[PDB]
């Protein structure tokens, strides 16, 4: 029995490697991941693979790998897919510190925008969470913490994280993961995947995907959110992207919304994790 051996980056940077039969499907590999990490509370995790175009996609777990990663390496990394709303409802502290993980690096990345003083208050959270209570004896008025809290780091932002860690004494690492979520979550951008397109316009704009429903940024000014409730049908052909709107109360017809996207495979991606969104959210 052939086996591919599977090398996946955790959300700590570290990689797990195993072996899997080489017509398994997403489902095999995800599970054995998730046994490593003692992770019961797997609905809100995926794993992602790069594709000929180095664009990130989720693995489909009921999809053989191989018909998935086609030419590619087999390697993954393992990532939050739905961001839940309300963290606190969570069962595990577990889901929690993982949940935490993929956000620092949404904050590092510059995926997940943030305030000075939020930045601040999540490195706050993390520090005492992994090193506990502050001590002055670890930290002068020259410290410049091993923990990467931002996309640039400044000596304010090091300053603001231990004045607020000093605020923190006696907190335990789930109390303060728990903190960390409680603002993570309010971030307008928390949880929300960003899709390059243009209008039926030409006029170029992002579409945001998250538990809120589709979302539509253009110029700042002009957004627009379509809630997954009022969203009948997601569909895609060519470079295109449409969502089937309800009727509005007393109109005759639904209404279609239509996007360009860079490309076909990039339209389908749209397609899939818009889909994926609607039915974990209808659900959640
Ligand atoms: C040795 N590292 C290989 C790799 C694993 C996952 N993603 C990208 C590269």
């Amino acid at each position: 029995p052939k086996s591919m051996q599977c090398k996946v980056i955790l959300l700590d940077g570290s990689e797990y490697t195993c072996d899997v039969e080489k017509r398994s499907r997403g489902q095999v590999l995800f599970d054995k991941v998730c046994e490593h990490l003692n992770l019961l509370e797997k609905d809100y995790f995926g794993l992602t693979y790069r594709d000929a175009e180095n664009q990130k996609n989720w693995l489909d777990p009921a999809k053989e790998i191989k018909k998935q990663v086609r030419s590619g390496a087999w390697h993954f990394s393992f990532n939050v897919k739905f961001y839940p709303p309300d963290p606190a409802q969570l069962s595990e502290d577990i889901t929690r510190y993982y949940l935490c993980l993929q956000l620092r690096d949404d904050i590092v990345s510059g995926r997940l925008p943030c305030s000075f003083v939020t930045l601040a208050l999540l490195g706050s959270y993390t520090v005492q969470s992994e090193l506990g209570d502050y001590d002055p004896d670890e930290c002068g008025s020259d410290y410049i913490s091993e923990f990467r809290f931002a996309p640039n780091h400044t000596k304010e932002l090091e300053d603001k994280v231990i004045e607020l860690h000093k605020s923190h004494r006696g907190m335990t690492p789930a109390e303060a993961e728990m903190h960390f979520l409680e603002n993570a979550k309010k971030l307008s951008m928390y949880g929300v995947d960003l899709h390059h397109a243009k209008d039926s316009e030409g006029v170029e704009i992002m579409l945001g995907v998250c538990a809120s429903g589709l979302l539509i940024y253009r110029d700042r000014l002009r957004i627009n959110r379509f809630a997954w409730p009022k969203v009948l049908k997601i569909s895609y052909k060519r470079n295109n992207f449409y969502i089937k709107i309800r009727p509005g109360e007393f109109e005759q017809f639904e209404s279609t919304i239509g996007f360009k996207l860079p490309n076909h495979r990039a339209a389908k991606r749209l397609w899939k994790v818009c889909v994926e969104h609607h039915t974990f959210f209808r659900l959640l």
